C-alpha cells in the first residue's frame, strides 16, 4: 500500500549481495528509487588480468543527473556510487602449474585482509532533548493561575515522548549478520565445487509481529519532518489518526490567553487525534486500517 | 502578582536548536572504497576511464530548504569578545541576536 | 581442498523456499548459508623434498583470523528512569488536600 512505501528502509529490510569467496556489497534498502528497483550494473575486463566489478544503477543519484558518455553513447561513469560501494569479483579460478617454486599469487591475496562495513551509527546518540521541561513549563503556567485545582492536575499529563525516543534504535543495520571475510587459498574454486559459481542476493525481513509493530507506531505518530518556519499541513488528513507536534508562536482568534498558554505546552508534548466514526468510543479502532485520504 | 505563568509564556529553541547541531561533518556521502587490483591500474583501461573523476554531492530541495531556512533565521554564530552587537537593522526582515 | 560446514535453518524465517536445480540438490540452503559458517582448511601438510619451497601454510598461519566472541545491547546509550512516575503519583495523590 502507498502508506507503507516509506517503510522500505535500510533498518527494517535488507538485501545483501554476496560473492561467497568472502567480498560482500550490503547494498542500503533505501536510497532505490521506486522508479528503477535494484539493477545491478558489471562492468569487466577478461585477458592478461581478470576483475568484475558490480555495482548498483541510480543507487544515491539525484534526478536529473547526467551520465558522462563518449560518442558511442556508452556509460562511462554511471549516476550514483559507481563502484565507490560495489563488489569487486577477483581471482576467477586457479589450479596448481607445473612450473615450481611458483609462489600462488592467489595466497598473498588470501594473506590480505577484507574490510566490510556492517552497520550505521545514528546521528542523534550523542544529543538527546528530554521533555521535562515541557512538563516543568505546564505545571507553572497552570499553577500561576491561582486555580484551586491541586497539582494532581499534572498527574493527568501522559508522557510518550520519553518512551518514544526510547524505542529508537541506536544503531542501524545494513545486514542480519555480519558478512564473513575470508578468502580461500585456491580462491572462486570452492563454489564451482557446489555449481554456486555467481553473485547471490539474500532478502532479509522483519518478522510479522515486529512489521506489525513498526506499522503501528508509524501510523500512529507520523513521519518526522523538522521544517522550519512552516504551516503545519492540513490535520484532517489521514482517516483516523493525525498525529501533530507544533512549537512555535501562533495564537487561536478569540481565546484566553492562559488556555492559549495550556494549548501550547500540550502540543508541544504531542497531542493525538483521533477521527469520529459513529461510535461509542472513536479513541479505539483498528489503527492498521488507516489510509491516506480522510 | 503575576502567578508563575508568567515563565510558561517563555519559549526555548534553545535547547532543540543545539540538538540539531550534527555530531559528524561527512567530507564525502559515502565511505570511499580502498582495494587495489593485482593487475593495478588495468581495470580502468578496459572502459577508458583511466583517469581522475570529480563527483559532487549536494543536498536534497527540501533539505536545502530547511538549511537555508535555519541560517536565514538563527543569523550566524561568531563568539566574538568585547565587542559591540553590529547594526540590528541589517537585514531585511529577520536579525537574530543573542 | 577445503570444507565449509554452515548450521541449517538457523535464521531462517519460515516458509523460505531453497533454489535447487533440476537434480533437486539443495544450492543455496535456508538460512545464513556459510555467511556465519566454519571453515576447515589445510586438510594437512607433510614437508616435501624440493626445497626452497615456501610453505604455504606458514603464510596462511601468517594471515590473521578475526571472530566475533560477545554482542551488545541497543539499550545500552539509552535508558529510561520510573523517577517520572513517582513525581507524577506524588502530584496526584498530593493536589488531592489529602
Amino acid at each position: 500500500q502507498d502508506e507503507l512505501k516509506h517503510l522500505v528502509r535500510n533498518e527494517y529490510l535488507t538485501i545483501e549481495i554476496y560473492s561467497w569467496n568472502g567480498d560482500s556489497l550490503l547494498l542500503d534498502a533505501g536510497k532505490i528509487t521506486e522508479r528503477t528497483g535494484v539493477k545491478l550494473k558489471t562492468k569487466s575486463i577478461i585477458g592478461y588480468h581478470n576483475e568484475v566489478r558490480i555495482y548498483p544503477v541510480d543507487y544515491n543519484s539525484a534526478p536529473n543527473e547526467k551520465p558522462i558518455k563518449a560518442s558511442d553513447n556508452s556509460i562511462l561513469i554511471d549516476t550514483g556510487s559507481f563502484l565507490n560501494t560495489a563488489i569487486t569479483f577477483d581471482s576467477f579460478a586457479e589450479v596448481p602449474i607445473l612450473i615450481d617454486n611458483g609462489l600462488l599469487a592467489q595466497s598473498q591475496q588470501a594473506n590480505k585482509q577484507k574490510n566490510a562495513q556492517s552497520n550505521l551509527i545514528s546521528n542523534r546518540i550523542n544529543n538527546v532533548v528530554n521533555g521535562n521541561d515541557l512538563k516543568s513549563r505546564f505545571y507553572d503556567a497552570v499553577s500561576i493561575g491561582s486555580n484551586l485545582s491541586p497539582t494532581a492536575l499534572f498527574s493527568k499529563f501522559n508522557d510518550e515522548y520519553n518512551y518514544y525516543k526510547e524505542l529508537r534504535a541506536e544503531y542501524k543495520d545494513l545486514a542480519l549478520q555480519p558478512p564473513t571475510v575470508t578468502s580461500s587459498q585456491m580462491g572462486n574454486a570452492f563454489q564451482i565445487a557446489n555449481s554456486i559459481n555467481g553473485l547471490t542476493m539474500k532478502i532479509g525481513v522483519p518478522a510479522p509481529f515486529d512489521m506489525d509493530n513498526i506499522q503501528r507506531y508509524y501510523f500512529m505518530l507520523g513521519f518526522e519532518t523538522n521544517d522550519q518556519a512552516g504551516t503545519p499541513f492540513p490535520i484532517d488528513s489521514w482517516t483516523v489518526c493525525n498525529y501533530l507536534r507544533m512549537r512555535g508562536t501562533y495564537t487561536i482568534d478569540g481565546i484566553d490567553p492562559m488556555l492559549l498558554e495550556q494549548l501550547k505546552v500540550l502540543l508541544e508534548t504531542g497531542v493525538r487525534f483521533w477521527h469520529n466514526d459513529g461510535t461509542n468510543n472513536p479513541m479505539a479502532q483498528n489503527v492498521f486500517k488507516n489510509k491516506f485520504r480522510k
